[PDB]
Formats: C-alpha cells, structure tokens, sequence
C-alpha cells in the first residue's frame, strides 16, 4: 500500500485534550426569549434565532483588476422567525391581537440559559451569550389547520423585526 | 471530560411545572369554520387557514447607514386555501356555482371548537380565539381526477379573499 | 397536567352522525369524459381535470391604506392537462391527426357517474356534478419513449383548451 | 456474445500498482484553519472551505463565429463559510462580537496536518498544502434554536471574506 | 447465605384471597360476535378481536427539551382479522359473495357469553363486556387450498373495517 | 497440556462470599403497581416495566476525527407495556372504557415489595425501589379471542404512558 502510512496516539490525545478540556457545548434546546411586559408568555416560544452580527461591505475595483472588501456601516435592523404553540386559551392569539392594535413596540432578552448553570427553580444566565434586541414589531403568520394532521399542535410563526442588537 | 457539569432536577420540575399548569393544546384537528346562511356545508370544511395577522412596514434610512423599521398602515385584505370533500350530490359544486353565478359577498366565523370546553351536541367557541371575515369571495380551482387514486377521494380547493379581519 | 381536560362523547357522536349522515364520498376513479361525435374515445381517458370555476379579482386602493377585492370580469376561457393510453391500432394518434388536421371545435361533457347511482350497463349522471366546455381545442404533447420503462404503457399527454365553462 | 471480449490482470495490476504507489489520500477531517492572536479559537472550527483558485476569463468572437476564451486579472478577493459550534461559555459568541465592534482585519492560515505526518503533540505541516488569507473579514449569521433539536448543538455559521490568497 | 431472608405465610395467603376474591377468569374460548340480520352465520365465528380502545396523541416540546404527551381526537374506526369455518355448502363463501356484491353496510355485537352467567340454551350478556360495532365493511382474503394439510379444515379469514365502536 | 495450569480456592470463596454478602436478588415476580383512586384494581396486574432512566445524547465531531457524547436534556415522557387479566365481570374493561370517556389524567406508583420486607398481609416497600409516574395515560390494545386457546385466558395489554418519572 501507501509508503507513509506511520500514526502516533499522542497527538490524537492531544487533539481529544484540547477539544474537551474547553467546557460543555450549547444544546440547541437550552435558550430563553423574554419580552418586555409579558413574562408569561416567555414559557410558550418553542423555536428562536439569534439575529444576525454583521455589517455591510464596500466594493472596491482597484488598478489591474484587483478586488477589495471593506467594511461598512453596521446592518442593525433585521428580521427574524419564531415558533411558538397556541393554547385552548388563546393566550398567543390574545397578545398578537393586543400587539397589531396598540401599535407599540416591545423589547426582547435573548438568553442562553443551560441546566449546567442554572440554580434554583431561576435561570442562570451570563453576559456573554445574552443579547437584546429594542424597538422590535412583532407580526403573526397564516397558520395551517388541517384535519389530517391529527397528531399535531397549532404552531403559529410569529416575525419579529428588530431595529437594534444590544450586548452588555 | 468537560469540567463545568453539575446539573440539578428542581430546575427541571419548574419549567415542566410552568410548561404543563398553562392548559391544554389546541390540536389542529378541531376546528369550525362557518359560513353565513349556509351552514349545512360547514360540516364539509377540511382544511383552513387563520388568515394574515400583520400590517405592512415603512423603511426608513438614517444617518451614517442606520436603519429603521416603523409600522404602517394595516394589512386587511388577503387570501387563504381551503380544502374541501366533494360529494356524490356535488353540495360544494352546487355551492360554487351558485356563488360565482351570483357575484355575492358571504361572511366567514372562524372558530377553535376543542372537545374540551364543547358542551351538549353543539360547539362551544370563545371570544379569543374567535374571527370573522366580511365582504369574502370564494373561487374554485382545478381538481384532479385521475384513475391511478383509486383510494383517494376528490379535494375540490378553494380560494377565499377575505377584505377585512374582525375580531371581538 | 392540564387542569381543564374534561371530555364527553355525544359531541364526537354529533359530528360524526352530522358528516356521515349527509352522503357517499365522490371516488377520484369515478368519472365521465366524453367529446361530441367521438364516443368511442371516451373510454380511453384515464386522467382529467374540472376546469377552473373563478373570475378575475380587482385591486382598488382606498383612503388610508385600507385595500378592498372587487369581483371583475368572469374567466371564461382556460387550459387543462389529460392523460389518455395509447393503443396498438394508434386510436388516440389518429384522432389526434384528425384534429389537428381538420382544424376544428369539438365540445366535451364532463360528468361524476359513480357506480352508486348507476343504472344498467350504462352510467347515469347528474345535473349538478355536470360540466360542458364549448369550442375546444385538442393538441397533443410529447411522449417519453424509454426502454427501461419495460413495465409502463405509453400516456399521450392531451392539452385541452376551452372557451367556456356551461352548467345546466 | 460479443466477440472481442479478451481480458487480462497485467493492465490491471499495473493501473493498481500506479494508483497507489503515490501516496496517502488526504482526508477530509484533517485540516487546521488558525487566526492570528486568537489561537484558542482554532480548535473550535468544525468545517471550512479552501477559497477560490481562478482567475476571470475574457470572451473574444474571433472571424466566421468562431470563439476564445483568454486569461484575465486574477480573482483574488472571495467569500467561505464556515461552521462553528458554539459552547457554554459563548467563546465564539465573545470573538464574533469582539470581531464585530473592533472593525479590524485579521489574516488566516489554512493548513493540511494528517495524522501520518505529525510530529509529538503539535501539528506538522507542508508548503504545499498551506494557504494564507490577508485582510479578512468575518461575519456571523442567525443560527438555528429549535426546541425539536433536542440531539444537536449550536452550529455558528461565519462568513469569511478574504481579500488576497497567498502561497509560499 | 443471605441475612434478609425471614418469611411470612399470611401476606401470601391475603394475596392469594385478595386475587381469588376478584371472580372467574374470562376464557379465551367463551365470545359470541354477532352480525345484523345474519344470525345463522355467527356460529361458524372461529376467532375475531376486540376493537383498539385508544385515541391518539399529540408530542409537546417544551422548554429546556422537556417532553408532554396530551390527548387529542378519538380513534373511531380499525381494522381487524376473523377466523372462520368454511362448511361444505359454502354458508360463509355465500355471505362474503353478497355483501361485496350489495356494497352494504352492516352492525355486529361483540359479547363475553361465559358458561358460568349463562341460563338455558340461550346466551346470557352484560354490559360491562358488550360491545358494538356500527357501519363495518367485511372483506375476504386468499384460502390457502393445500392438498398436503390433509388433516385441516378450510379456515377463511374475514378483514372486518369498523367506522364506529360504541358501548351502553 | 497447558503450562500456567495453577488454580487456588481462597480466591474462589473470596468472590463467593463477596457476591452472597450483597443480599436477596429481587425476583422477577415480586412488584406491585398501584394507580390513584383505584387500589381495586392493582390486584389483576400481570406484567409491567419499570420506565426508561435515562437523558438524550449530544454528538460532537471534533477536530482531526474525534468525537464526544455529551449529556443533553433529560427524556422524561415515554411508553411502556402491561399486561393485565380479564375478569368476568370486566372489572379492567370497565376500567378502560372509564378511562377514555373521561379524558383524565392518573398518577401510577411501581414498588418492589418483596416477600423478605413484607409485613403483616400488607405489602411493605422501601424509598430505594420506588417510581412514581405522573399525569399517565392508559390506553387499551387488541386482545386475541382465538377458540383454539381453550386453555388460556384473556390477557388484556395497556399502553401506559407518562410524563414525568418521580423518586423521593
């Protein structure tokens, strides 16, 4: 077969070391979304995004056909798409119709918030991987109901525009 | 492994304990749709949709490339898909003609009639998750008939365009 | 769990009596295609369509923002896919040469004749579930010829275009 | 059957021999993508992209229709993603906004490190299988929290834009 | 050996008097299924099944990946197998012939019919273990004709498709 | 034959003695499963499973082709099997049909308690081997009535399933 084919352990434990040593990775099913006024409706949100953390560029031509990308002025408005599940209440219903009537805007604490760091029947969370987003609209979405989909809860898909991302 | 792994059930018994005390689940399954003065064909409805629940955005641009989303004027008019059964009487096709032959407007009740809060052999409904919809135009669509679907029954689709959401 | 989980069955029993007790179901295999002077054709069909049963919509924009839907003109005139079997006497090319040849209108009768209501060895139709397309057009469509298809017969695809739409 | 139907092993063996006398397939999870000052981060990356290795063309009808196509400047700028994962502690999360709010310019080293040619606990490398990106910028973008995803970590995407590609 | 072993006789003979005191044991031989209008053919029933009694359920996540199980719309319909006896002058082949030749819809009555409850030469049902089946559909399936199973009767096996379970 | 042949004995009564000093091995048929509300019925229970302990897992590639198995979010729900003896007062059947009339939810205690610890005609239990399901639904299954099985008797299966596993 192939000449050089010599292997070593040392530096796959090495590698393994590295990896593991840093800490636990962020489950993908540990976050809190909070908005402002309605803390009783930050337990029924099912699905989130971080917004995004990005700025515009600027294309450059330079002489003989050369390219540069430079930096440009910070994208802070954006949109974003969460999931959430209706109650026999309706109390998503209730607050989305309070929302598109009284025309206002809310604000919204985005957290990271793992059992790992959590004590007490209260979430822990740190300054690092929490974010908040002002001045956002939430909007809602059509919502399939379907007789077929017998084994399945209302999902109703609400936009959430924000105008700025703030980090402390 | 990874050295930051304690983890505690009190915090898990909480957020069960929040997620569970809210109520029940409104299944997409139970749902009643209702038109006015012909209520013999709402037994026939299918498959619906909550319509749009959102008004439209103004962009504006400020300063050193800052950005703004502001709320504008509502978004009332709309359209949504409605799966229906036809018959061996053509009820629904009989329906359609006579809706597209006398250029009309029919007003549509959307309701969550869960088995839960039902009461006798009628549905119950309740103020929150309660619609209507005035001055609507139903249009039909093409349906396959194809003899490959031997076990598949005829799903007439229609289009319904609804001019104004009206919530109490 | 859920403290509001009460649950009877004489609404269920309602329901169910209330859809069952209205009439068979129309199987997507019972159907009835048949042109003017050429009854012997008619058996051949194997996939059809109901044309479209619409009119086309206005858009006016009023005061305010508010938006309104208005009936307009009806859509009269329309396009359909079939799909017929072809034979090893070529029925189906040559009635196609002879449409395309003589350059003519021919009118086609749609009707639901499910073995339910049938009578005889002949089908028995309805005034409702009736439809009838007036000045015609027939063309065909290209035919996959594939050797790996050993176990498939070949389906000459018809596209029908009809003037206008008539029910009795 | 066919006639010419002759076979040997000797071509065979020879077309063998030739193909794996060259040497080790290079596999594609040994890689090692590492910033500059921010060594602690490279051992998060979870997948990457060499950058483009092209030039723009130039498009000449010469006489009769007949047709060039010729070498012209040199694509250097370019655009790669990146997928990340993110961890407990947001140490990507913390770079990214650092990134973010800095505005600076970093330069990457791509680099080739199979298990075969390393060396103790340290990765070795080769002039061959070595790139380096100059004046890079990097972007995040939204990521993914879906309750559903209970079996899946965060997955960070990084937009990686690279100015010059150099290679010694 | 083994320190804990001490042993009582009165917590197996109370177990035992406390099992015992519950009645007889439901033979799996004593059933009695009843169709409409055909009474002289339940006697060559050689095995059937008492119909699913479930309703199906609908899968809540949760925050923090918890999990809810919540129960939704009843399950009406099923389907089950019945073993028969074809007899030498084709009773059964005869009743399978006509009720796929009448396209009919018929009602049976499951019931528990012990020797111990009965009284004369007759039945004798309860309420508790009756139960009904509305609008059932029965189907036949392929006879295995082996001239090998010498020492075998002809057993037909019956699909019975009931829309309704119903129970006083 | 082999050289290294020698054998001991002390090492034998060692291990012996160490594995008789552990106590009584919980026989298989020594369990009890007792619902809420209905003690009654606890008697006829045949066959049960304790629940699943146990937490979803998270797979992460690290570099160079390593991987870890990170502990993720507890699976609380699931489903388990029991099997029960019919009555011929239909004592279970009854119990059934209550269960999925009335739509509510039951909490179900699983015990070890073996003849050794039991006292008096009562069973005592211990804190070690003690489960607690919460909010549990019972849904029934299928049950063969076959009249070959003339010495069997009816064994009624139940799909248990809970939300949330408890232990003091």
């Amino acid at each position: 077969g192939h000449n050089n084919t010599k292997g070593n352990r040392k530096f796959i434990k090495g590698r393994y070391t590295a990896n593991a040593a840093k800490g636990e990775r962020l489950v993908s099913s540990e976050f809190l979304l909070t908005f402002a006024g309605h803390e009783d409706i930050s337990v029924l949100v099912r699905t989130s995004q971080i917004p995004e953390m990005t700025r515009e560029d600027v294309e450059d031509y330079g002489p003989n056909g050369v390219k540069f990308n430079q930096h440009g002025p910070i994208r802070n408005s954006g949109e974003i798409q969460v999931q959430c599940v209706e109650t026999i209440e309706g109390d998503i219903l209730q607050f989305i119709k309070d929302r598109i009537a009284a025309k206002d805007y809310v604000d919204i604490t985005m957290a990271a918030t793992p059992e790992s760091k959590s004590s007490g029947v209260n979430a822990v969370t740190k300054a690092a991987t929490t974010i908040e987003m002002l001045d956002c609209k939430i909007y809602s979405d059509a919502i399939d109901f379907s007789t077929e989909d017998v084994t399945a809860a209302v999902r109703p898909s609400l936009r959430i525009v924000y105008n700025w991302i703030e980090w402390d």
